[PDB]
């Protein structure tokens, strides 16, 4: 037969967790929750399984402590990693520091991936993400097309949020791209906001929203991650992080050709090559299918290479590390 | 209690019945389907029904053949008459050719509401669209917010599928309208195409799609009602005419603030008032809550007053039958 | 790449449009719209595509003269056929009498499925359902498990709708089906109706409904087709029929293992074999996977075993008009 | 103009996000996330309006630590409570060693939903659940049929989905109650156990599942949130939990008429009145329409009655608890 399609969860915490619940909800394909964590995986797999029993959705819900259960997965979506470095307050919080905790973490999984489903999409969520996306991409041996990371579909919600409530418009109607690295030198790109194709300035020259405004809004945006990890006091976001990252399963599966912004491998556009950072993408079935090179002004253009200067700084970390391949397997 | 929103359906043909079949899905709420031929609705209702059950919805479709059964309707959707006019061919078809047919039953309909359902978000999909609305405003009492035309949600829909069509991304990233007359005076809106935000005229320079391949979309886009009469041999296009009016009918029923290209009063947007003709509008539980005026080129300007004089022309016509003017 | 699931829907007409929008708003894979009418199934995939920007999904729709565009379909769903016998009148419809109409299209359409998707789940409507399944069955080559008839999600549907509407409950809660040929002699299961697992005798008991409500009900059920041909004067119900064999089609692309009563080749259930007609089954990735025998009481296998019968008589037919046996 | 509808979740942790997100996903309502915790309501709420851009919904989340912003609440689903005693283990987690955490805080909210939203529909999560429906309806002034307890509509989920499982269909098509007091004393009711109408039975006979299965399951059902708690290590259930209870709201909301097993005023039905106990009941746009009576056995009912029994004794508890009326308002 066809078999339902199969989607592995490498990290089972709360964004695990919550995507494992959309894919419960949307009937997405099988979902293996696998976590380093014992017993735990399999009680919220428990949970998940009730919950497509009230769902009247048709769904299997495995959790496991186990590498080769992911054999055969459609989508790999990994979140394993640590979400705030110890010993820092709240309001210090930096993804910056998750980096020597998080980059070991890749390489294994990166290796399992290569061992039990090569073939697989792979949307990497665990932070720093620019960098981290690439020690996955480089551990697993998998095409540049077939991994990348999930952030620009975050950040752009968020942009898109704050100028939607602004506007009191449908948020559906709002069309907004943040672009750039996953950090505080993301690049929310105003000039391309719109309102069903309108661009926002209209709406700035009949004073429905004003350029102080907007200003501040790009701000929220950019310092959106740790407004909520000061608001929540543990952890950080995960419901909009969940989502995101389904999203860009969901126009693999089904081959939508979406135009989404997410972390990809770049092979020259905007000027930068083998690095993964930010830029709108067409999603589809054959993974990242088109990087969309954006007519940036040089203003713009410059706000983005400085931003992909700041993945630069945390890749020359990540070689600090030094890192051997075929570490757990090959 | 808080009771089910109820929608009612005057006219029960393609549209309609289609348009009682999303509902159905979508769980929307109660629906009353009308019209004045005798058992059909009830017959479709039956089907529905069925069909409800078999989508695991609470919705009660109910066929009717009076208009006293739209008492109480949250949502009214009109698309009771004519789709080709009698002893016309179907390469010849017009909608203005519609008008003599269609623009007494606005009249009749709009009666009805007056006195049945005065409080409902009324959508006329009814041809020739612009004028048809302005009838059924004027023969309902209904406030100016309180009625539109569906036109430009499917117009819209047509620009963007074959445009979306043409890049081969999805048709959720692109944003592209219509507006005007829903006639062949229309105006889609190439300056304003973006797929997600990011202006068309980037896929133009990069190769992605041609002028020359624009301005064939944009002709087809006008020409796209006439074209699916012609291939179907009978009656006209109803699939994205139904979820048109029912994507506005949610924006209301939901307090949405959609912004949907509708036909709209306009009083004094534009530099025009008084007719009701295609514009971007901001849709809610208030109705049209707002209509938002673009700031057009004088090129593009020009195109809409052209578009507006088209439905000035057809109100003669509406003014010559004795139906207000 | 892993395509997206590509759907063929073998007429082109109400059934075949209504399950395309199905698709379309589900979003359950692309869709190939056939008919041998020129052009009609074109324009329905142009509206259908309309439709699905509206939607925000992305469905390819093709429309179709030509078989070759079947290929590789991962589910074919046949309603090419006539729906009402020439020169007979509403109040006498009968589905038997289409028989000699639509039995040559079975074997034709069998015939290109049998070169260019022999692999695809087959889902035929065409009336009379369950001979004209035999016929596709025969004629296309394909596995006895890949091939069904809808009726039972529809009659079951009736019988569900009716109940539930008369205990004032969701019909998500009433369980009820009905099994045996798609015609008269089809066989609602009264003593298996439930509302969530409650048998309904329990509210017979209570006085919630009574033995004669239920036993009008049951003939109701039975007579629902024609009820709607008459109440509809032009062709026959088709919103439920495409749900019905939508929900079939997900089963199977999903892999749901839904429990549906479907016309299914029997082999020895029931102490029948060999002819196709209404039962229990579960369906899923492997088409139908499994053909539940119910623990039929006396009388209940009596009803069964005259709806068999039914089945047998128009298979002689069959057999008399050169079309297999 | 008709409002949207408005939903306020009185609580606002795993149970009440997990509400918030199903609200946002199904374009429900507008929520409010009332939490005594200050700023995490906020910061879930920031995080789930995210997430509704994302899902191109029109719904409206805010947090709150003022019970006012609940005023005009179509529907109240209240979390509010402990989830595991202190100085108790895991594998001794007992619901009914919350009752005197969680009695008080009932008292509070019910003087605050009086207050702000009598016209509510409101569904009690908060363990031990039937004494705590009846502490809530007591200090609300609610209608008997406005105010319901969720667990039934769980317990059944698990027991459809352990049935189902065993069986390979879709739990669509497992119709399966669970009955009387949420807790070791629920009545899994193994003989209305039906796939699409099918007596259990029949499958028994035919071989495809055997009583010693059945009865392993009817256990693991009544076992299953310690077995959740258990594996966890943190918490309890959250997503089937929260899933059933917007089930019933949703069953409120668009006046469905749905057939659901929810702890019910009773008003003589089996035997039995003054109490709230899970019961098969039609719940629609009054509330709790009607209390279905079904025709149990005497050995049901027998089991049903021991179940009523274990919620008149946690009952005496509360009255040994003492609560005045008006302490908070009126
Ligand atoms: N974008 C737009 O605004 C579009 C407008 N249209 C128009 O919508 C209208 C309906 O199209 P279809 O549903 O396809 O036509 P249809 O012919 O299938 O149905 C029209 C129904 O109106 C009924 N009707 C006629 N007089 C009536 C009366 N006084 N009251 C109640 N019902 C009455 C008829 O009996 C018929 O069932 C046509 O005028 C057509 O031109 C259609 C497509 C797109
Ligand atoms: N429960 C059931 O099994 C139900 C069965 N039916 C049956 O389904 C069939 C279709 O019903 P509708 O869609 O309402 O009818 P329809 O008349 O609207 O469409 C049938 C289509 O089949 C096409 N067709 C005829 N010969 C063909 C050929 N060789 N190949 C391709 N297409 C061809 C026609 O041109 C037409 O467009 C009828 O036989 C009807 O009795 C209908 C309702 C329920
Ligand atoms: N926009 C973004 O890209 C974005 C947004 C939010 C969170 N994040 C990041 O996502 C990651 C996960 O966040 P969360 O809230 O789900 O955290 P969490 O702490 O709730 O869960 C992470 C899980 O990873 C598991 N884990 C640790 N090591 C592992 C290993 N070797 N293999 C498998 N599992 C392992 C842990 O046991 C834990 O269950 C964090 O790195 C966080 O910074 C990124
Ligand atoms: N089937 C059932 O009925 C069922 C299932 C699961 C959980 N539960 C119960 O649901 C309740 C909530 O579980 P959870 O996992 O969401 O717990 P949680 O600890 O994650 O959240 C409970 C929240 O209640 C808040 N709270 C405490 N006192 C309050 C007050 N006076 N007003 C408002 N908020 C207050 C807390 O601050 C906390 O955020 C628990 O009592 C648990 O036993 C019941």
């Amino acid at each position: 037969m066809t078999k339902r399609k199969k989607i592995s969860l490498i990290g089972s915490g709360m964004i695990g967790g919550t995507m494992a619940y959309l894919c419960a909800q949307k009937e997405l394909g099988d979902v293996v929750l696998f976590d380093v964590v014992k017993n735990m995986p399999q009680g919220k797999a428990l949970d998940l399984s009730h919950s497509s029993s009230i769902a009247d959705t048709n769904v299997k819900v495995t959790g496991t402590n186990s590498y080769e259960d992911i054999k055969g997965s459609d989508v790999v979506i990994i979140t394993a990693g640590l979400t705030k470095a110890p010993g820092k307050s709240d309001k210090e919080w930096s993804r910056d520091d998750l980096l020597p905790f998080n980059a070991k973490i890749m390489r294994e999984v990166g290796e399992n991936i290569k061992k039990y489903c090569p073939n697989a999409f792979v949307i990497v969520i665990t932070n720093p993400l620019d960098v981290m996306v690439k020690v996955l991409h480089e551990h697993s041996g998998l095409p540049k097309n077939k991994v990348c990371g999930m952030a620009g579909v975050l950040d752009s919600s968020r942009f898109r949020h704050f100028i939607a409530e602004k506007l009191n418009v449908s948020p559906r109607d709002v069309q907004a791209m943040v672009i750039g690295a996953h950090g505080d030198k993301m690049v929310p790109l105003t000039r391309y906001v719109t309102v069903n194709g309108i661009p926002l300035q209209e709406f700035i020259k009949k004073g429905r929203i004003t350029q102080e405004e907007i200003d501040e809004i790009v701000e929220r945006t950019k310092n959106a991650g740790g407004e909520i990890v000061n608001l929540l006091g543990q952890g950080s976001a995960y419901f909009a992080p969940a989502a995101s990252a389904i999203e860009m399963a969901e126009a693999y599966l089904k081959d939508k050709k979406r135009v989404l912004v997410c972390s990809c491998y770049l092979e020259g556009q905007y000027g930068h090559k083998d690095m993964f950072v930010g830029v709108p993408a067409v999603i589809g079935g054959n993974g990242v299918e088109k990087v969309i090179e954006l007519e940036l002004t040089p203003e713009e253009k410059e706000l983005f290479d400085k931003s992909v200067e700041e993945v630069r700084k945390l890749q020359k970390a990540i070689k600090a590390l030094g890192l051997e391949h075929h570490h757990h397997h090959h």
